[PDB]
DNA sequence: GGTAGACCTGGAC
DNA sequence: GTCCAGGTCTAC
């Protein structure tokens, strides 16, 4: 049928597909996992959602990546579309010899990934990467989706409708550092987020030179970005090391949250050695990130993917 | 120089 | 009706 969400099955013409063993790549356990809050399952195993400024949908076969992309007339998608979609799940990482690395020198961590294979981080835009995390605040990963939905619906340009829904690209910078947004994101639920929101985007555009500044941090040291970032309102150590592990290719960057504290514990019986609390605090929270990076290696990031995304499934 | 409390909310024990 | 989720900010 020529409406709505399409399938493998239902229009076999209007899907490529790119090389890929499931052993590279889980989209259940890659695109709902919190790294990017924009991709739906509209129908089992077809994943929805914004790559690239336009809309697709992705379903994988033990050996296949499907792709089929909705823009004039109906066709499957092209090589260069198609190498869009492989530099998003950044498949010249591969995988396999990852798991082998960090399995080899964490013991634990061989065991959790006999379970959990295919899990990797997707190369995500700066400025949708930023904003989605400035909601993650003291917040769950449902309620996140939520807010970022409504967020690209008020602000964001419309692209096309399948069924009934409605697909937006992610506000610029010039949208959210509009007047009055703030305001019209407590309408929308994001609480004080809002104000972060705003406060950032104004940030970026009139005080550190717009979007070329968050850009240019792909070039710069994680150290450097991790500091620069730190400078926007809402923007602290946890979500700056989103950030840069997932928007600003710093691989070595490592999230800890609540999550990564009880893997921490349960699974290392880690505590703290040069900090004074027992608990989380912005010492012991830089010592954990020292300790999984010294653990795992440059791709300390990654390992922390893998099993942040198995202590949710639990 | 580290730490307790304010800041928002839909969903869960 | 408290408790909780990929925290951050700032007054003691
Ligand atoms: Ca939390
Ligand atoms: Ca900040």
């Amino acid at each position: 049928s020529e409406f709505g969400h399409r399938t493998l099955a239902s229009t076999p013409a209007l899907w490529a597909s790119i090389p890929c063993p499931r052993s590279e790549l889980r989209l259940d356990l890659v695109l709902p996992s919190g790294q990017s809050f924009r991709w739906r399952e509209q129908s089992p195993a077809h994943w929805s959602g914004v790559l690239a400024d336009q809309v697709w949908t992705l379903t994988q076969t033990e050996e296949q990546l499907h792709c089929t992309v909705y823009r004039s007339q109906a066709s499957r998608p092209t090589p260069d579309e198609l190498e869009a979609v492989r530099k998003y799940f950044q498949l010249d990482v591969t995988l396999a010899q990852l798991y082998h690395h960090w399995g080899s020198v964490d013991s634990h961590f061989q065991e959790v990934a006999q379970k959990f294979q295919g899990v990797r981080l997707l190369r995500q835009d700066p400025i949708e990467c930023l904003f989605s995390f400035i909601c993650s605040s003291c917040n769950n990963i449902a309620r996140i989706t939520g807010m970022v939905e409504r967020l690209c619906q008020a602000f964001g340009p419309r692209l096309i409708q399948l069924d009934d829904v409605t697909y937006h690209g992610f506000p610029s910078l010039q949208a959210l550092a509009g007047p009055e947004v703030e305001a019209h994101l407590r309408k929308l639920g994001l609480g004080y987020r809002a104000r972060y929101v705003s406060a950032s985007a104004r940030a970026i555009l009139e005080e550190q030179g717009g979007l070329a500044w968050l850009q240019q941090l792909r070039e710069s040291s994680y150290e450097e970005a991790h500091k620069a970032l730190c400078i926007l309102p809402g923007v602290g150590t946890q979500v700056a090391d989103c950030i840069c592990l997932m928007a600003l290719d710093k691989p070595q960057a490592v999230p800890v949250d609540v999550h990564m504290w009880h893997i921490a514990q349960r699974d290392y019986s880690w505590h703290p050695t040069t900090s004074q609390a027992k608990g989380p605090s912005p010492q012991t929270n830089k010592e954990l990130g020292n300790f999984f990076r010294s653990l795992w290696g440059p791709y300390a990031g990654w390992a922390q993917a893998v099993l942040f995304s198995a202590d949710l499934r639990q």
